[PDB]
């Protein structure tokens, strides 16, 4: 049944349930992603934060010996994907995979080790075909990183990836350029293409990415910008559609692209103008 979150605290939530910009309420089916696991591959998650309501658990830490989010990005992106107040899929389960340190850096091998851990965990949980991974990090082109990302998807885990923030073609970035991932560019509240977003033919769609408010370690909230903020909207929408329509991980990017509306103004040439839409027809 339809649930309405009135005056939602981040414009990105109300945008994705509306065909037109300027909406204030977020409208979604009560299934709300329940029973879907989302792996947050990032700086860690403040799993005690009220916004997760006990649905966040600690998976692994390949970066250091401190099992907390000392940066903030990992909590913020998990919150956009699945937080009660700030999130898309408000009943999904969330698993922290900490692969970056408190300063937001980590080596490719630490990231890949976290991705590998998550694939194993999803098999052990029986979540193959109904699992989601969010990667709001990116770097220079790397065949090894692209192989690892492709393996995640081939193993039955949907993978949403930030396109990057260097205002360039995302084909020069990994894992944005990897086979079969869902690569997400950042939009603004006026439906423009954010000035920093990477673009090009590897981008599958846009999602809200500028001035996105979500949870921050220690119980408050923070407003941030980047394609890092855009990707978890799509991670949450995938979990939502899996629990609602039963779409599988291998088809979820294509289904999101099919539902998306051609709303972006002034998208760079050769770049889709499709914007995330949850299909609610409110
Ligand atoms: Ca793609």
């Amino acid at each position: 049944a339809n649930v309405v979150q009135r005056n939602s605290p981040s414009w990105g939530l109300s945008r994705i349930s509306s065909k037109k910009s300027g909406a204030t309420d977020y409208v979604y089916d009560s299934t709300a992603g329940e029973g879907i696991v989302i792996y947050g591959v990032d700086t860690g998650i403040d799993i005690g934060h009220a916004d997760f309501g006990g649905r966040a658990e600690w998976g692994t830490n390949t970066a250091d010996n401190d099992d907390t989010d000392g940066n903030g990005h990992g909590t913020h992106t998990a919150s956009t994907a699945a937080g009660s107040k700030f999130g898309v899929a408000k009943k999904a389960s969330v698993v922290a995979v900490k692969v970056l340190g408190a300063d937001g850096s980590g080596t490719n091998s630490q990231v890949i080790a976290g991705m590998d851990w998550a694939v194993k965990d999803s098999k052990s949980r029986g979540a193959t075909g109904k699992s989601v991974m969010n990667m709001s990090l990116g770097g220079a082109y790397s065949r090894a990183m692209n192989d690892a990302a492709a393996n995640v998807v081939r193993s039955g885990v949907f993978l949403s990836v930030a396109a990057g923030n260097e205002a360039q073609d995302a084909s020069n970035s990994s894992p944005a350029s990897a086979p079969n991932v869902c690569t997400i560019a950042a939009s603004t509240n006026s439906d423009g293409s954010a000035s920093f977003t990477n673009f090009g033919s590897v981008v599958d769609l846009y999602a809200p990415g500028k001035d996105i408010t979500a949870a921050y370690p220690g119980g408050g909230s923070k407003t941030l910008s980047g394609t890092s903020m855009a990707a978890p909207h799509v991670a949450g929408a995938a979990a939502y559609l899996m629990a609602l329509e039963g779409t599988t991980t291998s088809s979820a990017c294509a289904r999101i692209v099919q539902d998306a509306i051609t709303k972006i103004s002034g998208a760079p040439k050769g770049t889709t103008t499709k914007l995330l839409y949850n299909g609610i027809n409110g």
